[PDB]
C-alpha cells in the first residue's frame, strides 16, 4: 500500500518551499531498496484538515499516472506532520535550472525539454485530465537530458483568455499555457510580462499581441508557440500533434 512508516525515513537537506511547506530531500528505507534517495513534502498547516484535504489530494492524484515524464509517487505519512515522499530530482525546478545554466545549455536540450513536457501532456490529454497550472515553475528536472511533470494543481500571464474571462479551463486551455511555458524555456526561466499589470495583459492579448519570440529561438518553435495562442479554443493543437511536430523540429536540431 501508499502508507509509510515514519521510521524508515530519513528526512535530509531542505530542497525547496512549496504551497505547503518547505520540501526536503531525504532517503527511504524499504526492504526493496534499502536507500532510496526520496523527496518529502511537508505541510506546515496541515493541523487543519482542510488543508490537510487539499495537500494529500496532490498525492491520489499523482497516483493514478504513470509517465516517464512525470514525477512518481512514492508514498504518504498521513498522521502528524503529514508527508508526501516522492521521486527525487537531483537538479531542482527547471526555471532555476534554466536561470543558472543560461550559456551552458544548448538549443537541442532547451527543445528536448519541451518535446519532453509535451509527451507528459499528450499522455495526460490521453487520460482527459485537464492539468491547469502549466508552467516552468512546476517542472523538475532529473537530468541533464531528462526534465518532469513535478504538480498537477493565480497565474493570470499564463492562462489562457477563456480562463480569464469565464474561469474555463481545458485541454485547449493547457496547450496555450503550454506555449507561454515554451517560450519561459526559450528564455531561459524569464518569467512572461514582467513588470505589467496582470489586468493589462488581458487587454492586450484582446487586442491581439503576442509574446515577442525570443533570441535563439527558430522560426518553427516560434510558429509552434504561435498556434498554441489562437484566441478561439477550438483553433488551438492537440498535445499529439505538438509532440510530433516537436519530434521533428528536434531530430533537425541535433542534426544543427
Ligand atoms: O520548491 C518546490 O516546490 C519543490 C522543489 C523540489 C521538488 C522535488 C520533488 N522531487 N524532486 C524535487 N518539488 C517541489
Amino acid at each position: 500500500d501508499y502508507e509509510i512508516q515514519r521510521e524508515r525515513i530519513e528526512l535530509g537537506r531542505c530542497i525547496g518551499e512549496g504551497q505547503f511547506g518547505d520540501v526536503h530531500q531525504g532517503i527511504y528505507m524499504s526492504p526493496e531498496n534499502p536507500a532510496l534517495a526520496v523527496a518529502i513534502k511537508t505541510c506546515k498547516n496541515c493541523t487543519s484538515d482542510s488543508v490537510r484535504e487539499k495537500f494529500l489530494q496532490e498525492a491520489l492524484t499523482m497516483r493514478q499516472f504513470d509517465h516517464p515524464h512525470i514525477v512518481k509517487l512514492i508514498g504518504v505519512i498521513t498522521e502528524n506532520p503529514v508527508w508526501i515522499i516522492m521521486e527525487l530530482c537531483t537538479l531542482g525546478e527547471l526555471r532555476s535550472f534554466l536561470q543558472v545554466r543560461k550559456y551552458s545549455l544548448d538549443l537541442a536540450s532547451l527543445i528536448l525539454y519541451a518535446y519532453q513536457l509535451s509527451t507528459a501532456l499528450a499522455y495526460l490529454e490521453s487520460k482527459r485530465f485537464v492539468h491547469r497550472d502549466i508552467a516552468a515553475r512546476n517542472v523538475l528536472v532529473s537530468s541533464n537530458d531528462c526534465v518532469k511533470l513535478g504538480d498537477f494543481g493565480l497565474p493570470i500571464k499564463w492562462m489562457a483568455p477563456e480562463s480569464i474571462n469565464f474561469r474555463r479551463f481545458t485541454s485547449a486551455s493547457d496547450v496555450w499555457m503550454f506555449g507561454v511555458c515554451m517560450w519561459e524555456i526559450l528564455m531561459h526561466g524569464v518569467k512572461p510580462f514582467q513588470g505589467v499589470k496582470n489586468n493589462d495583459v488581458i487587454g492586450r492579448i484582446e487586442n491581439g499581441e503576442r509574446l515577442p519570440m525570443p533570441p535563439n529561438c527558430p522560426p518553427t518553435l516560434y510558429s509552434l508557440m504561435t498556434k498554441c495562442w489562437a484566441y478561439d479554443p477550438s483553433r488551438r493543437p492537440r498535445f499529439t500533434e505538438l509532440k510530433a511536430q516537436l519530434s521533428t523540429i528536434l531530430e533537425e536540431e541535433k542534426a544543427q
